[PDB]
């Protein structure tokens, strides 16, 4: 039973799929990153490499009645192939809950199961939302080409908005305009909803309607900085090798230890889609 | 197999399949002018011409007991027969993401589709916007009888919806009013949100009310300019021979390039329900 | 049932990732079990013997 | 528009630009390849070097030394090398009709600058994109190759190199490879008795001494031939395709995909 | 329902098949030790211990009319029996490799292996030429009795053939004769493969022929030494437990780490075979 040890697998199917489902439910809720971003289908375990495609191109396209006009059709700057790294953390079981969940507690225990998932989806995000310079990546905030504006004139509500307003107009003119969205830090997100006298209407309420895909806040940005995308595909991606799955590693000590995994890659495969502070 | 080349398709059904759905996507992502005009029926692809029909027409419509009173049907001022001009976009497949893609990622990259579609649909956004005087064509901003109105009084907000309250006076005048809508330039959609002191409520939800069918946001149109126009059929139709559609283009360097299509006409069957700055 | 793992105080472990996937980090496990007991919560209420009578003819 | 040729002419092409190749190629005879992968895959896989742990515990039990794995995962793009030619028609026409040859002069060129091409990327990596030269490896062991144009000369600059490989304890079976000036002017036959020092040479490496004209004036290199070592990942031998007809003239391209990935740059000497 | 888990051996049998003669070819290339030698044949994994014989004897045969010589050459007091160790290094193979191996890109990689399993042969050899005094165990450059002879005289054109003359004289002054062989460093080696020695050809074919058993090249050795010793058994051996095999040690964080194992133990008989700088 539980003696000869180091079994293929010691759980059961329906103890499996209550961790899966744990560990996606918790995903779901504290991804901000996933949520403005197309993800790639997903590839499969074995692929380690996608296309890092683009860095720039331009086609206006024009229309004729014949239909011979000639415009040169965006293929590619020049490819990159980066590897798809992995995203992991770990937690534990202690071999009688487990056997105490098939007589006594019918439903397993797996709590631990989420505050693993929390982990490893906060250590997405950062992922997302900031390279690591050991492998070469790129961030959201650390892209070259970000198209900076310095927006530093707050704790007055005449203004705030108008860096926004300044983003948009910097997105605009390199020709890139679309749903555009927000993604702010907490010590802005809060300041925003300031209810300074004269209020009027809340400068949140305006942000949102000038964005149309959501102003959210995620702690793992740094404390004084926030950023201007264009939700659409061909600009952004998200190369999904596979999602959050939960694996074994053996059976040390006699307890049980599990990984909860993925392997994500952002890809922006139209770096001026960006707006920085 | 790969080396015969010049095959009559190279993609197979699931690939035709993800590229026609990447491109609906972002086309139906991407256009506003299809969200205020009701569309014609697919015609097909062999038609090139449409009734391009009305310029004008009133008959009151009365009422009586026996339904006796001889009034004019509103047939046609004269048939004219415009011709459907093209819009399209092309891009590139490296002819071995496409081999790739049927071993090791499943899910074939098409990010290429998506930056065309998205060009195309940007192109039929500005004829739609703007005729182009190489095809005798007529735009919303270049149509003649436009009811322009001066509304340059704006960075004050003791005003600015004023313009709108004047052009649908004017529209009312010419006897023509319903479900208004609103289509406004960046640089006055961001002004619309501005939060100066004694706000109260933004401007843009009076307008939202006031329109009934939504105040949108184009980047097509010119810098300094927006219209108000009345939804309904009658007024402004949108002869499509056939929407998006990818189609190949022989093999060329032994690379596969695409052309993304569609065949579009506006037709304005009243140009009186228009106003312009 | 009548016991059930008060199970945690504390526990951080950033989590890192790397290409071929070796960090090392500690999973959280537990700071030690406790494992608290169950009370019951219960109220109580009255029935007139005779409106459970009535409910089979009258009163449906 | 269409597709040109039949299968004997087909077959006729292909066996012309085998022939060019396998003649050509000096590379195949000294490296062996990863088989054959398809033309889908795009990235390899990359080296593992300097595990530097003596492993050699010898301890009843075992002790926990580290174990050798890749230094720093990483992947490669593996190049496409192509020659374009042309053909004509109305010669199609001629060689179905008139005469039966089928001239394929311009296959043959194509062939033969597809392997120079290869060749050169193999001893010389593109700067430009960014690849692992023979001559410009990192870690390369140089060795002093001059003072030659004496009697005793290669031989005196090829047991330094050997000497030097077996003091990084990387042996085995060596195989050399010289520009074409020494590999001709290195036959001063007298060593002292009878045999041709490129034949003392020969029998001291034991898996060849090659030429290719492709090497610089008075370069040379000696590497340990077996696999694990250094490798030749292919995607698709040389193949020749139709690029489509275009203003009725037929065009041709000749394709290969190689790529080398040395994994243990510790088998080299030079200048 | 897949890969994930602490299961059994992950590999296939075909690609275990391929790891053991890896494993063997690199060993037999890598070998400089078991050439000079010989090995009693392959005990067995259990045999831990094996007979260690006492020391030289310097009685000889004898005839005579009729045998009445007793011929005693009889071990004393002990036999000093001795254990043999195990030498071992690692393969940290990645999953996903093993992944890409099965549905896609499959050339196996096993270079880590070969990479090992050189670094295990190079210390097994290190092991023969040199003990280590942690385990107590004896040295051909180490034991007792190597009847030292200076050098003192290379870097000439000819300084190399009388020093193995008199070890060879010195070698049989003991009494103990027969094929020798010969083990040098490096650079030594080299510099012995130098120009013609005045009087014929290269040195080395003279020394090959007085030795008759050739001269062999060990890294593994020190700057400026070498030995010629006795090629036949009665004066040494390799005791075999078990020869080079790769076995599966558990299963890493999620990668597979291997282990090659071999089990040596040089038994100098007659430590009067033997002769160094």
């Amino acid at each position: 039973p539980d003696f000869l040890g180091h079994a293929e697998n010691p759980l059961r199917e329906e103890e499996w799929a209550r961790l899966n489902e744990t560990v996606i439910q918790v995903a779901r809720r504290s991804l901000v990153g996933r949520r403005i971003l197309d993800i790639y289908g997903p590839l499969g375990a074995g692929v380690q490499t996608v296309p890092y495609d683009e860095f720039q191109g331009v086609s206006p396209g024009a229309v004729d009645i014949v239909g011979e006009q000639e415009t040169a059709m965006v293929f590619t700057d020049a490819r990159k192939f980066k590897t798809i790294p992995i995203i992991y953390k770990d937690f534990l079981l202690h071999w009688r809950d487990i056997e105490a969940a098939r007589t006594h507690n019918m439903p397993l225990d797996v709590s631990a199961a989420a505050g693993a998932a929390a982990l490893c989806a906060q250590q997405e995000d950062e992922l997302i939302f900031y390279g690591d310079a050991r492998l070469g990546y790129e961030g959201l905030m650390t892209a070259n080409g970000r198209l900076t504006v310095p927006l530093g004139d707050w704790t007055s509500p005449g203004g705030g908005f108008q860096a926004i307003v300044e983003a948009t107009r910097k997105l605009n003119e390199q020709g890139h305009f679309g749903p555009y969205a927000v993604v702010l830090s907490p010590r802005l997100y809060s300041q925003l909803h300031r209810i300074y006298e004269k209020t009027g209407v809340l400068e949140i309420e305006t942000i949102r309607q000038l964005a149309s895909d959501g102003v959210y806040q995620s702690n793992r940005l740094r404390g004084e900085s926030g950023v201007v995308v264009s939700t659409g595909r061909e600009n952004m991606d998200l190369a999904v090798s596979m999602d959050m799955v939960a694996a074994y590693l053996g059976a040390s000590r006699m307890n049980h230890p599990f990984r909860v995994l993925e392997a994500l890659l952002l890809r922006i495969k139209h770096p001026d889609a960006i707006c920085t502070l």
